[PDB]
């Protein structure tokens, strides 16, 4: 049957995180994988339910992608984000996103409405203009956390993949990226095979240290230990994750076609939530 | 085995009936970059210095499609991209968008040294190379008669790299492009995503070129190597199951190198510019299917 994850991003996520801060992230978990379960109820097709959940996580100010955004080390928003759709292995992503309220919206539309998968910095602005998508001034994104946590940083991503009762998959994903990052940086997020993947047999979102899951190419290793080694779902993500990539660089969410999900994470904590038509949901930040 | 190497100018449909003069000066380049590439190895420079140098020197000819030369953007201008990386620490450079650079290999190469960053694009990377104090020309040295020509036709009808290994088992990459002829402003390509145009680890490197979203989709650089890491797949064996089986005909060609210094060069293009040679004492330049 249908299963769907999401994450709102894998770190250092401290036991002791206030109250005041741990409820909206939590509301904000169990609000999105409600609004992605009646998605998959209402048979929308897989592709049309993670791009809903990631616009949702996009517009959540507590998670970093859309608004709520960590900044560039000139204090600016560069906002990416990367569609797959496992039944096609089509696949559309963005970077260098300034204006753009929905990153993950204009990555589907470079994947239906153009010859290419990835648009870039001002040619990807320029698109999102000719296309009539929802802009707004990058002050919009720009929130007092993120100026604070760009401060304490100089001083010193979000993702949903889902599964139809036909063996349809998708994967979605869309960040700020790395606080403090130089201007122009691109991390896994928008890269088909690192930060999002989905063919016949899963769908891989990954989140963490950009760089080390551009070198591990997280999300194809999950979908390739299943294809070449004829690892189930379980196994490859652990695998990955526990085996491959180095302690607190990595989390992930993973659907099968047979709808089954994992959430595996070698961080401290990973904000997360999934459903199975078989009646398992879970909504978790820590261990359990 | 010792060392090896393998050079491209790129795969795509090179017709058969392509006239000397477009083809004579492409071999004499692809000779020249090898030369480049077999007096490093005999030297023992590092695997990554040897690729860079050779990808430098097919980015300068302006007869392929990387630096001078770059197919153009659908409104006539040059966005130059380029990756590298080391087999043996996996550290790896990109670098997108870029518009003045002379040599875009050697700033992905500065990026995997100078920055904790892998792939920096566009204004960013442009500011980078400035920092960096790396030769910068106007965009219009880039740009040839041969590719306002090649858009003109696009618009009316409406890739280089080097693999390297020494004796000791260090592998490198590195591949280096214009594109693809009308792209939209913006548009990346396989060529900067390390595990499409570009992969090297303990076992293999490999460098992709043909047609860019076939790539990026069929993953077809990490493809080789995990056929190889999790099938144990030879690189012959691996190489030509990513390219003859894994992904469509006329997309994709490749170059590739193993740790036990094999070399495999299949595509399935009509044609791929292409060039190896090992310490055993064998090379070989080609265009086309023997
Ligand atoms: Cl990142
Ligand atoms: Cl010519
Ligand atoms: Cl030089
Ligand atoms: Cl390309
Ligand atoms: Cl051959
Ligand atoms: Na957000
Ligand atoms: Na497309
Ligand atoms: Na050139
Ligand atoms: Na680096």
């Amino acid at each position: 049957g249908w299963a769907i994850a999401l994450h709102g991003g894998a770190g250092d996520i401290p036991l002791s995180l206030p109250p005041e801060r741990r409820h909206p992230r939590e509301e904000a978990l169990r609000h999105c994988l409600q609004i992605g379960v009646e998605a998959l109820k209402a048979k929308l097709p897989p592709l049309d339910v993670v791009e809903r959940v990631v616009r949702e996580l996009e517009n959540i100010p507590q998670f970093n992608a859309g608004k709520g955004s960590v900044l560039t080390s000139n204090g600016t928003v560069e906002m990416e984000a990367s569609i797959m759709d496992g039944t096609t292995m089509d696949c559309g992503a963005v970077s260098g996103l300034t204006t753009v309220v929905n990153a993950i919206s204009l990555a589907r539309l470079v994947m239906e409405k153009t010859p290419h998968i990835y648009l870039a910095f001002d040619g990807a602005e320029e698109f999102a203009r000719q296309q009539g998508v929802e802009t707004l001034d990058s002050s919009h994104f720009i929130t007092a956390e993120n100026i604070e946590r760009l401060k304490q940083a100089k001083e010193a991503t979000v993702g949903c993949v889902a599964v139809d009762g036909n063996g349809n998959l998708a994967s979605a994903t869309s960040t700020g990226g790395l606080v403090n990052k130089m201007v122009g940086r691109i991390g896994d997020t928008p890269l088909i095979g690192a930060g999002t993947y989905a063919d016949a047999r899963c769908a891989v979102s990954a989140t963490g240290k950009g760089e080390a899951i551009i070198r591990g190419t997280v999300a194809r290793d999950v979908a390739a230990l299943m294809e070449f080694k004829g690892l189930s779902l379980e196994e490859a993500a652990t695998c990955v994750v526990h085996e491959r990539t180095p302690k607190g660089t990595l989390g992930l969410i993973a659907v099968s076609a047979k709808g089954e999900v994992a959430m595996p994470y070698n961080t401290t904590g990973m904000f997360r939530a999934c459903a199975t038509e078989d009646g398992y949901s879970e909504v978790a930040i820590w261990p359990s």
